[PDB]
């Protein structure tokens, strides 16, 4: 409510992407922000009060390793600020295009399961999981996005799969759909990604092909590709993560300490 970030406060800038719901922007208010603009204008009673729910939620839920939610915004649109993360997002770094040493790659991963443990402790299922929502704010601390929003993701589905679907669990293809297992296969991917420097799949430039084969589990990502230099057990944990049977995959708190186990490797 005093989050409410009053009228001609913010100016909106370069536009970023696009985030689940809304368009992500560079913008200026007291000093660097990032805005996410919702695709809400008019609101009506009940959205105006769905929204502030989430602003609640956005509010009591804290991490170092989650954006920080600065305030919202009711026009002209419906937005949420947040913090401003210099390094950008983890997909430009790793695709666009190249480099980073074992140590720190293992550091993100880490990073990102300290947040998910996060995430996963307050009850909240991303739904969302990508490295264009994992942040390299330096500092050199790891900041999910996209977490936010979650009941709004709960109550509707979702037909924005493309394009993504490269994270997306082959029982999110097939339409439970979405649970703890699906945001531990996502963060599989995200550890295919970081140990091999390139996405899964990308040979494939085609999208229902994917949707057939993942969702069949005829498909999946080509470990082989993993580096040398990939200790034994990142290997292992990423296989035991991107396992097909959802109910076969760890937990956070397991992942999170294999991480900091193979990290030593002194
Ligand atoms: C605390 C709520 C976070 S969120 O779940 O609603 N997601 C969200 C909302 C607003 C945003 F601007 C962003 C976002 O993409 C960025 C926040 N800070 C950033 N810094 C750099 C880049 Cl490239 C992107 C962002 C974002 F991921």
């Amino acid at each position: 409510d005093d989050w409410e970030i009053p009228d001609g406060q913010i100016t909106v800038g370069q536009r970023i992407g696009s985030g689940s719901f809304g368009t992500v922007y560079k913008g200026k208010w007291h000093g660097d922000v990032a805005v996410k603009m919702l695709n809400v204008t008019a609101p009506t009673p009940q959205q105006l009060q769905a929204f502030k729910n989430e602003v609640g939620v956005l509010r009591k839920t804290r991490h170092v390793n989650i954006l920080l939610f600065m305030g919202y915004s009711t026009k002209p649109q419906l937005a949420i600020v947040t913090q401003w993360c210099e390094g950008s997002s983890l997909y430009h770094h790793l695709h666009a295009s190249e480099k980073f040493e074992m140590k720190k790659l293992i550091d993100i991963a880490r990073q990102t399961a300290r947040g998910m443990d996060y995430l996963h402790a307050k009850s909240i299922i991303h739904r969302d999981l990508k490295s264009n929502n994992i942040f390299l704010h330096e500092d050199n601390t790891v900041k999910i996005g996209d977490f936010g929003l979650a009941t709004v993701k709960s109550r509707w589905s979702f037909e924005q799969l493309s394009g993504s679907i490269l994270w997306m669990a082959p029982e999110v293809i097939r339409m439970n759909p979405y649970s703890f297992q699906s945001d531990v296969y996502a963060f599989g991917i995200v550890l295919y990604e970081l140990m091999t420097g390139q996405l899964p799949y990308s040979n494939i430039n085609n999208r229902d092909q994917i949707i057939e084969m993942v969702g069949r589990g005829s498909l999946s990502p080509d470990l082989s590709k993993v580096r040398s230099n990939c200790p034994k057990r990142m290997k292992r944990l990423m296989a035991e993560c991107l396992k097909k049977k959802r109910d076969e995959r760890p937990s956070f708190p397991r992942i999170l300490a294999e991480i900091e186990e193979l990290a030593r490797e002194l």
